[PDB]
């Protein structure tokens, strides 16, 4: 099936910056959340757990039909936890009800990202909902006891190269791991919710012990307080990763944009932009804007 981008009827780049700010005064002001890491790193889960159902053999799953929205998809356990985040798109949702669903999780994603310090993520609209047999079925996610092969191919299904993984992979800087949701526990770092490449340089600088935490699930822990799952550690533990991994360390400008590219992909496979579809929007954050 082709999906393809349908603007939303008379919508225009000051519409949907009005939804970013929207998206950004309430991340602002819903602070409280997660003791205190507030909503940012769950939104950019929820644009990426959104996307990343698809699969580009036969074009199911993806951004573009907003399927989480029903439950089989929001009840899938590798989305637990990420309610939090759409219920806080739903007061967006009831004053823009105009933007679709697949619009509004992914641009919650990029506003999370933005408002955060991260790079500028060039996002386009069209998205379209798509109806409840549409939505994939659960267990498109990734698990995060495996290994650097286990990586690698599964990130081929999201037409992702090994650069594209390890700099997707720096978004765990942000939030943390949570046993209740996951199995895991813990932060990745200390910056956990402004965006930076943290992620590697905890990676290849802390002392990682292998231990087990309270759900009997290995995971690596620092002194410092930090973690990764056995999927994050995979990153140095394969030569081809760590050198990337390195990469991004050294470079937080290389970081940023091969981010940016990789996200806005992840967030736009399985879309076709008609020739004459507008532009990506690259959208003011509210410090930017003065707000
Ligand atoms: C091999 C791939 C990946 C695996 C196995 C994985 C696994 C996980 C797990 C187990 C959690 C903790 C969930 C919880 O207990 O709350 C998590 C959190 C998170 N992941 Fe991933 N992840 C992967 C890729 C990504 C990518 C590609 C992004 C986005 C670009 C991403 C963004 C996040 C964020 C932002 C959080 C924190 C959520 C929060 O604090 O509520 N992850 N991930």
């Amino acid at each position: 099936l082709v999906h393809v981008a349908s603007v939303e009827k008379g919508r225009s780049y000051e519409d949907f910056q009005k939804v970013y700010n929207a998206i950004a005064l309430k991340l602002r002001e819903d602070d409280e959340y997660d003791n205190y890491i507030g909503y940012g790193p769950v939104l950019v889960r929820l644009a990426w757990h959104t996307s990343g159902t698809w699969d580009k053999h036969d074009n199911t799953g993806g951004s573009y039909g907003g399927t989480y929205r029903f439950k089989k998809e929001f009840n899938d356990p590798s989305n637990a936890g990420l309610q939090n985040g759409f219920k806080f798109l739903e007061p967006i949702h009831k004053e823009f009800p105009w933007i679709s669903s697949g619009d509004l999780f992914s641009l919650g994603g990029v506003t999370a990202v933005q408002e955060m310090q991260g790079p500028k993520i060039p996002w386009r609209c069209g998205r379209v909902d798509t109806p409840e047999d549409t939505t994939p079925d659960n267990g498109r996610l990734p698990d995060a006891d495996k290994d650097a092969d286990y990586v690698r191919t599964f990130f081929q299904r999201l037409n992702m190269n090994d650069r594209e993984v390890v700099a997707l992979m720096g978004a765990h800087a942000l939030g943390k791991t949570h046993l209740k949701r996951s199995g895991y526990e813990g932060p990745w770092g200390a910056a956990n919710n402004v965006f930076t490449n943290e992620f590697y340089l905890n990676l290849l600088n802390e002392d990682w012990k292998l231990e087990k935490n309270d759900a009997n699930n290995e995971q690596w822990d620092s002194k410092s307080g930090y973690m990764m799952l056995p999927t994050d550690y995979s990153l140095i533990q394969d030569p081809k990763y760590l050198s990337i991994v390195k990469e991004y360390a050294n470079d937080q400008d290389k970081f940023f944009k091969d981010f940016s590219k990789a996200f806005e992909k992840l967030l736009e496979n399985g879309i076709t932009f008609p020739k004459d579809a507008p532009s990506p929007f690259i959208f003011k954050t509210l410090e930017e804007q003065g707000l």
